[PDB]
């Protein structure tokens, strides 16, 4: 404790023990002021679309997230986790805030000064009975930076309630922050707490060396009879009579199984070759969405299913994937060039293809001409229908999301009645006592009060802002790859031929980038 | 999961091939693949018993009988029908949902006078609802013991 | 745009209505409220599977 | 479910947010991308979807 | 604080203290969207009630 | 059987050698055991409903 | 074998030894369709890298 | 070339005169027939960190007291070693001088002027650091390994 006495180390470091690997980073970061120190309603304005109203309270407080997993592995960290395990999972993880220092900043004319302030106080709390409205998980940005050099600002905190329009209703909440007990920091303090990850299935590492279609032995018939041809020539015209096979290797589509693939809600396929679409807007008409309370909403990720088939990559589900920007993509309307589509293809050995409907149920019932003095006497015939949405059934099996070290670690799991199945459509870890959000404010300095008493709220407070070292630190569970495959495997590898850039690296003006996706699903398992 | 009806007496039976055309399937990958036992669920209703789901249900051959295109005689055709209690009737559909949305011809200076009317679907493909109750398949002593359920990330009722 | 193609015209993009939803991954909801002059309980039945019960 | 996130922030996923675009008189298609925020809050992604019906 | 809890066999329900369900451009106790803190109506105490 | 595509295999196909298992090999007197403990299941429904 | 394990602050990916993942009529390092077990191609040992 | 330029600076001792002094070194040179080195013992003290501010024609330096440095030593030698190539910015050989910190830098494969995909990237706030403020100091040890004497002596005989 002091001025001049550091609060902490700088660590970030990765240890591999062959069982747990735990990644240890740190960062520096900056907060501003929100808001002028006050809260604030928000809500859609005027005349915005039905589809996009929404209420809500912006407050002056910061958050950290590192929900992102390259806040934690390093490419190379990664490339040890993605080639050598079958799966993972996390542990605990401790957390420090440190080094904190706060800066007055006073503008005279055309020029600012920044001096220390070391009497002011940075206030933090965690809240461990998940008692606000959970923002992390929500794919937002301001997380740590992905390479440990970079300097990051907090981002601010708001949430949504209930709407009517744009108008709250009676049953909206308003959560005042300051009204928790939360810690304060002046420099030469610090904050620490640590966090157990609750019992979670191991993400899957793998893709499957089979798929449900082809599950048995080739060598061998079955037992088992399917109908396999139903009239039979006789005379010139040919008249039914129905008969049964036993299915080989040859009938391999009509074999019994005792498996059913995952469930699916349709999107539509957009081709990444602009002249093969469609000239039209169906971005959104012809997009796939649900709603609530009369209000569409579109399915970005959607239920885990493949991407697109046998040698049609030039495909991917209109909505159905996650799309990662390039370093420095723009906002709004940026073309397919300065966007990383995600790839879910692993899974078409399980999950239905997205574009593609479940299968075809029957329909009608069939009869045949034959009748005596009835008005049923015309035949009819068989019909079928494709089903573009299914829902679990019975004796069906699926793959999640990957993870895709840019994107997501974990979700909260909404408090319900009922659940199916609770891990996040983005991917990830769905906890139902996520580690908690980490809130930060810099607590208001009033400037040069009047020398009369006035019961008025202060409109004048110090200009200032803080800055200081965060830390984060989670242990990782592995699960170890056990295979008697005889050829290899295939593995993530960069490219050895010349570049003018490395692939995960600073360039000449010093931006870090990534140039592409990494998955996760490389070594592969049986079915 | 509907299943095309057929019956045991050929002459009923439409003359035709929907042996496949006809018959209820899935694809993964861009190709279907037949789903012989399918969900479990009934083999058809009451006094039907002539009737039985197309690819619905397991088969079994009689002793010395051959591998293709082998009659309806040499057969031996398992019946369900003791779960009609619980589980739908394999050739018939689930149910029946709402369509549209009725209303009255009643309206002032609206182009929404039309009355319309109410509208209704028949259901032929249903997932697993909250609060819905069912029966597995029987086992059927020539027929198998267990299966290996598949490596995944999720199940359901395996 | 094809080239001697049959598959020329350009069809556009459709989409239906989903009237019924079967539970799928990644699904919450709530149950019916209670209803003071309404039933406590109900007995599941005996059978081999069940969903939220 | 549909406002669970934050108003202030952007996410840093990608949706399609256009498919043609004006060319001449006449239009031509090309895709171009968005990133989800505050104005565009039904286009965001989610991890979760309502129960069943 | 010390309470003194509400024992009473009162058949019907009480009378309590409620927000309106209805719709409206602001949530009663918050600050509004200049972020100003306001307290519509005075919010008394007796409520819940004892026989003489 | 493997992954294909059409009927050609692809990267991830595998292959699989049963002679790269630690295996038993017996000559006329010798024998091979072992014993295997099921996993708990539920019964199998040998009973029909009296009830709809 | 006794291993020496990998210790490197590297931070991009290392190259890796990988099977091509596009489809191919025979799986590398297999038996083909008359039973002949082929090695397509040497490999080698040195791929993750050390600085001097 | 390739390779990387590091904002971090490092320190060089390796120069004999940052060590010995030309009397000290005659006391060795004149009466022995070798030496090696066996332990070092090295520290970083006082530290005081200045911010410095430029308005017009004038500049201002003043205190920091709540900035830190951060100093780390990689005894596993996992980064790419400098040292050794008999570069400038040692210690200087007379006491009174003050020196510059070198900045690190490092290089890699090259093919012409481009990266080659086995060239390596170090990031070094990647390694556990220490940081210091002001009235924090910095300590560690070494011990030399067995190396021969150098040979401080000539030949009498060829
Ligand atoms: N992401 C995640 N978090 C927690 N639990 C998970 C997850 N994925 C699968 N599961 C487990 C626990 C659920 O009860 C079960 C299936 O959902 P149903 O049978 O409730 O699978
Ligand atoms: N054949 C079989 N093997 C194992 N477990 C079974 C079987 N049939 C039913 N169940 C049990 C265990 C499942 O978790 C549960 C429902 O599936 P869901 O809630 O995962 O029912
Ligand atoms: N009313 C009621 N009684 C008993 N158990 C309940 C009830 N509601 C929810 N649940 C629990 C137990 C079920 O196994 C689980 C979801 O059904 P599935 O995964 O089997 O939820």
């Amino acid at each position: 404790d002091g001025v001049g006495n550091s609060s902490g180390n700088w660590h970030c470091d990765s240890t591999w023990m062959g069982d747990r690997v735990i990644t240890t980073s740190t960062r520096t970061w900056a907060l501003p002021t929100y808001n002028n120190h006050l809260y604030k309603q928000i809500s859609s304005q005027s005349g915005a679309s039905n589809d996009n109203h929404y209420f809500g309270y912006s407050t002056p407080w910061g958050y950290f997230d590192f929900n992102r997993f390259h806040c934690h592995f390093s490419p190379r960290d990664w490339q040890r986790l993605i080639n050598n395990n079958w799966g993972f999972r996390p542990k605990r993880l401790n957390f420090k805030l440190f080094n904190i220092q706060v800066k007055e900043v006073t503008q005279n004319d055309g020029t600012t000064t920044i001096a220390n302030n070391l009497t002011s106080t940075v206030q933090v709390f965690t809240d461990s009975e998940y008692q606000l409205p959970y923002v992390l998980g929500s794919a937002h940005q301001g997380c740590l930076p992905p390479f440990p050099a970079d300097v990051f600002m907090v981002p601010q905190y708001g949430y949504l309630t209930l709407n009517n329009g744009s108008q709250a209703v009676g049953r909206s909440s308003f959560y005042c922050l300051e009204y928790f007990p939360s810690q304060m920091l002046r420099t030469g303090n610090n904050f620490t707490f640590s966090y157990t990850f609750e019992d979670v299935p191991f993400h899957s590492s793998y893709a499957h060396s089979q798929s449900l279609d082809r599950l048995m032995n080739p060598l061998i018939d079955q037992y088992l009879y399917y109908l396999s041809r139903t009239n039979t020539p006789s005379g010139t015209t040919t008249q039914s009579r129905l008969q049964f096979s036993q299915a080989g290797a040859s009938d391999i589509r009509d074999q019994s199984r005792n498996w059913l693939p995952g469930p699916c809600y349709r999107q539509q396929r957009v081709s990444k070759t602009s002249a093969d679409n469609n000239n039209s807007e169906y971005s959104w008409t012809g997009a796939t969405k649900y709603h609530l309370n009369g209000r569409d909403s579109l399915v970005n990720p959607g239920p885990a299913m493949a991407s697109h088939k046998d040698d049609e990559e030039k495909f991917f589900p209109q909505s159905g994937v996650l799309i990662f920007g390039k370093q420095g993509s723009e906002k709004t309307n940026v073309d397919i060039e300065k966007v990383m589509i995600t790839d879910e293809e692993e899974i078409r050995t399980t999950n239905p293809v997205a574009t593609e409907q479940y299968g075809s149920v029957s329909t009608n019932l069939q009869r045949g001409n034959l009748a005596l003095g009835e008005t049923t006497r015309p035949a009819r015939q068989a019909a079928t229908a494709d089903v573009n949405t299914q829902g679990v059934l019975p004796g069906m099996v699926w793959q999640d999301r990957d993870v895709y070290l840019q994107g997501p670690i974990w979700a909260k799991i909404p408090h319900t009645d009922g659940h199916f199945h609770p891990s996040p459509l983005m991917g990830g870890f769905g906890l139902k006592h996520p580690p908690p959000q980490i809130l930060i404010k810099n607590t208001p300095v009033p400037a040069n009060p009047s020398t009369t008493f006035s019961a008025a709220k202060f409109a004048s407070f110090i200009t200032q802002y803080s800055t200081g070292q965060v830390s984060v630190e989670i242990e990782w569970e592995l699960q170890k790859e056990n295979s008697k495959r005889w050829n290899p495997e295939i593995q993530y590898t960069s490219n050895y031929n010349k570049s003018v850039n490395v692939d995960f690296t600073v360039d000449t003006n010093g931006v870090y980038s990534e140039p592409r996706p990494i998955g996760t699903r490389y070594l592969t398992r049986n079915l």
